[PDB]
């Protein structure tokens, strides 16, 4: 392939996230990045903290430009604090471009760095709205596709398991995945929004208002490691995965994530636990596919023992489509075409008897009210 070397530059933890090596200032900078397709800015640590091995010295960079404006990003479990510049950036394993990027250097953080994730900062992926301070604060992407020739395209393989994958930018690599890409339209650029059509636990249908998927949005976010899903949704969902599974017994704080179940290495019955497929919106009137994910996407490995934590969990902001949905999966982020690909991972963990699948195409009728105004 064509883009072979872009292949397999991701690496991270199992629920800490995947990242990317960046290269910042001159003289040059490396640092291990947060590859987070639910958030628009780039910053990176740059002061010392206990959490992180290394960080920007914008003093020791002779290409850095203040921006001299403050910036701070409020997460839910809490925040960081810092200051805007520009400077250079490449990505060594990525395309073969250097852009002056915008870059908030963060110097104070509360609940930000992970004890252990190996990076060092963040790119925020998603669209200009939801930048901070505001939507005047031009995203990494966006100055790549405008300095650059590199095509309005990116994609990702993350390989569930310390893990690992590719980000291509600029194109698509077959080698990542199989069958075909199933495409479904990005309703509003700002986080990558998408509309869920329909839910199933095993082939059965989760017999919801479409609505009530998409309340109040539904996001692609590789920043988040659960599938997240509304109250309501979430509640039906646990009571008909606890159904399908019903052949054994788990405490309720288990389905609240409140709770870790483990076997002995090499025992974890699978095939105990139901497949789980969401419908997507199609690219053609009345037409959707559907993407089914294995336990094994969403029991998370957490001695001789195996021991997982249920990884689909409450929202109260939409449904997230976090590492979850994406470790099945190639996702193509098709912002030139406002459009998102699913297809195969070539990488995903399944066993002898199931697989994750993307199928279609699918009859599914006034789509175009699932979504929240
Ligand atoms: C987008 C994103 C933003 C922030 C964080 N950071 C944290 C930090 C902590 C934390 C808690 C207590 C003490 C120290 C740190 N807990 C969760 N997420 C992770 C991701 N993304 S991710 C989950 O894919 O690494």
């Amino acid at each position: 392939g064509s883009f072979v070397e872009m292949v397999d530059n991701l690496r991270g933890k199992s629920g800490q996230g995947y990242y990317v090596e960046m290269t910042v200032g001159s003289p040059p900078q490396t640092l291990n990045i947060l590859v987070d397709t639910g958030s628009s800015n780039f910053a990176v640590g740059a002061a010392p903290h206990p959490f992180l091995h290394r960080y920007y010295q914008r003093q020791l960079s002779s290409t850095y430009r203040d921006l001299r404006k403050g910036v701070y990003v409020p997460y839910t479990q809490g925040a960081w604090a810092g200051e805007l510049g520009t400077d250079l950036v490449s990505i060594p394993h990525g395309p073969n471009v250097t852009v002056r990027a915008n870059i908030a250097a963060i110097t104070e953080s509360d609940k930000f760095f992970i004890n252990g994730s190996n990076w060092e900062g963040i790119l925020g992926l998603a669209y200009a709205e939801i930048a901070r301070p505001d939507d005047s604060l031009e995203p990494f992407f966006d100055s790549l596709v405008k300095q650059t020739h590199v095509p309005n395209l990116f994609s990702l393989q993350l390989c569930g398991a310390s893990v690992g994958g590719s980000m291509i930018i600029g194109g698509i690599d077959h080698s990542l995945y199989t069958g075909s890409l199933w495409y479904t339209p990005i309703r509003r650029e700002w986080y990558y929004e998408v509309i869920i059509v329909r839910v199933e636990i095993n082939g059965q249908d989760l017999k919801m208002d479409c609505k009530e998927y998409n309340y109040d949005k539904s996001i692609v976010d590789s920043g988040t490691t659960n599938l997240r899903l509304p109250k309501k949704v979430f509640e039906a969902a646990v009571k008909s995965i606890k159904a399908a599974s019903s052949t054994e017994k788990f405490p309720d704080g288990f389905w609240l994530g409140e709770q870790l179940v483990c076997w002995q290495a090499g025992t974890t019955p699978w095939n105990i636990f139901p497949v789980i497929s969401l419908y997507l919106m199609g690219e053609v009137t009345n037409q959707s596919f559907r993407i089914t994910i294995l336990p094994q996407q969403y029991l998370r490995p957490v001695s001789q023992d195996d021991c997982y934590k249920f990884a689909i969990s409450q929202s109260s902001t939409g449904t997230v489509m976090g590492a979850v949905i994406m470790e099945g999966f190639y996702v193509v982020f098709d912002r030139a075409r406002k459009r998102i690909g699913f297809a195969v991972s070539a990488c995903h963990v399944h066993d002898e008897f199931r697989t994750a699948a993307v199928e279609g195409p699918f009859v599914t009728l006034d789509m175009e009210d699932c979504g929240y105004n």
